[PDB]
């Protein structure tokens, strides 16, 4: 395991040092966005969440092709609000429900160290 606690207040920096494979050694979901919602990383731990295959959502638009439930104002309408204020730390209960069983998860949705990249962390409740 990587060691790095869910919701810890420092995440962003812990997480800058990491490759995709070290990524993979978290107990729990991340991807990685850019301003647009375009997948750069999406870790095993959030495959194993959602059935995703990491290597085959990489590029996609999250919330247009991925994950449209996620396209509502409770969740992309905080991302969008988040990259255009160029801050973004929130953490919510959602429910994951397209093309797969319901699954209530914990979100946490925080701004990367880097200019125009944005975390989103999942774990189940
Ligand atoms: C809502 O869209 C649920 C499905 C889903 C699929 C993949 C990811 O990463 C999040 C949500």
């Amino acid at each position: 395991m990587e060691h790095v606690a869910f919701g810890s207040e420092d995440i962003e920096n812990t997480l800058a040092k990491m490759d995709d494979g070290q990524l993979d050694g978290l107990a729990f979901g991340a991807i990685q966005l850019d301003g647009d919602g375009n997948i750069l990383q999406y870790n095993a731990a959030q495959g194993d969440i959602t059935g995703r295959d990491p290597k085959q959502v990489i590029g996609k638009n999250f919330f247009k092709d991925v994950a449209p439930c996620t396209d509502s104002p409770e969740f992309y309408g905080k991302f969008k609000e988040g990259v255009a204020s160029g801050n973004l730390n929130t953490m919510f209960e959602y429910t994951f429900d397209y093309q797969m069983t319901p699954t209530k998860v914990k979100v946490h949705m925080k701004k990367a160290l880097s200019g125009d990249s944005y975390w989103v962390f999942v774990k189940r409740v």
